[PDB]
């Protein structure tokens, strides 16, 4: 097992994998902050504030109630400020030809500003050949959703294997999973864990929680998703850090 | 069997499918346009020049560059006039807490205008629960995705009977399926059918076509979803006449 800084180095990391790598070595985070919040001010002010604590910053731009582009360059200076990717958690799930509009056009122009998107792999490897054909261009990743943590998920078994082997086969655009495990043996992949908090239970509609002990430590996973754990603290920055620790540290005892 | 007018009154049918089925039979349509344009202007004009051939408009208002609520109210208004359904593809695939957002919320406020939207089952029933807590107060209705027109779709076997199970223990909100086929013996639902052209063939990116008299004759499915075969030709209103004449006609022949 290596370090997220020798896997930085591996042969076969893509670009975007390797920069995110760099940084979460450096900083010692494997933190990834789900900013789900309806209003652009407070997005902006969790990333300032949150930053230099996390590797990477979760989007759903489609519930911002006040998104324009020129609020997305304020999200980019911070990124580039405190040094975390951009990742917009928009689950492109539709034939190639569709996802390629919706990654690129719109209103929201998600490739012009995300480093990193994810796909569902149900409709087949032609929802990755249409992201790709944007993404590639634009020196982007993408995350394929592998498993689920939501109380009735499908992605389980031969699905999960179907996942590993698109992005296995997708190596130049696919940089790694949305999963709730070590899925894939090849080290040049990301295992990114939503689904967690560090107190047992749920929420009211099928979300299922774990520990980041459970999903780094003991499910050998690399980034920690939090969203409520952090987002309906009183003092996130705070919440942010205990994450944070909690995650840094299951990754160093599992290295040993 | 029952003609479309006769399940417009079936005891268990949900009121959007009703009125769905009721303009069907009225108009002698059951054809969806794809409106798979990036201009509101086209958008109009083809809702306008092709609402009355047509019982749905199916739009990813993602891929619209000039976007505004404005947009939808003028689209709204084609719709009343023609007498279609408004059915946005969004195909919402995050688990519950995260889609009720998506769906009321954010630029697009899609539960404001669309009759219907689709969704993923492959997060579990919390995503139609999620859906259900925005769409049962606006009197709306969903379909899930049992079946994918593209190569490598994973929605088979299992995957489509789970599909199944969950739009029949949902049936206050789940009018229905997109598919390739009937799916569900039960005729207060709806089979949508996307992946339709009247030549052989595909596209680049993983499209695969079937006739509407394949997948509407053959393969018991109520309604075609036709985007480029129309889109792309130089007379949309002729092309359109074509598709809904080819429906229809595989559906009064399917019921002797
Ligand atoms: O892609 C994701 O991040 C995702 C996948 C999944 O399996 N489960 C999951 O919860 N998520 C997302 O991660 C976040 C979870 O947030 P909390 O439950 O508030 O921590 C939400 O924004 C979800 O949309
Ligand atoms: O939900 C859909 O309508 C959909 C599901 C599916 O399995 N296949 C499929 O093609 N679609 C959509 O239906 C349309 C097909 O358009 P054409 O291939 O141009 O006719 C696109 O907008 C797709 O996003």
């Amino acid at each position: 097992e290596l370090s997220f800084g020798a896997r930085a180095e591996l042969p076969r990391i893509h670009p975007v994998a390797s920069k995110l790598l760099r940084l979460m070595q450096k900083k010692e985070t494997n933190l990834c902050l789900s900013a789900d919040v309806s209003l652009a001010r407070e997005l902006l002010q969790l990333a300032d504030a949150l930053g230099p604590s996390i590797c990477m910053l979760k989007t759903h731009v489609d519930i911002l109630n006040d998104f324009t582009l020129d609020v997305m360059k304020e999200l980019i200076t911070l990124a580039k400020c405190h040094e975390f990717l951009i990742f917009e958690d928009r689950k492109f799930a539709d034939i190639g030809n569709t996802v390629k509009k919706q990654y690129e056009g719109g209103i929201f122009k998600i490739a012009s500003w995300a480093d990193l998107v994810n796909a569902h792999v149900v409709p087949g490897s032609g929802v990755v050949k249409g992201l790709q054909e944007v993404g590639l261009p634009l020196h982007r990743g993408c995350l394929l959703i592998a498993e689920m943590s939501s109380t009735g998920s499908l992605a389980t078994g031969d699905y999960t294997r179907a996942a590993v082997r698109m992005a296995e086969e997708h190596s130049e655009f696919v940089v790694g999973f949305i999963s709730g495990s070590r899925v894939s043996m090849k080290p040049e992949f990301l295992h990114l864990t939503p689904g967690v908090q560090l107190e047992a239970g749920g929420d009211n509609l099928g979300q299922q929680y774990n520990s980041p002990q459970e999903v780094i430590g003991k499910r050998g996973s690399d980034i920690i998703i939090v969203g409520r754990g952090i987002i309906s603290a009183a003092d996130r920055l705070e919440a942010a850090e205990m994450y944070r620790k909690a995650a840094w540290e299951a990754y160093l005892s599992r290295l040993g």
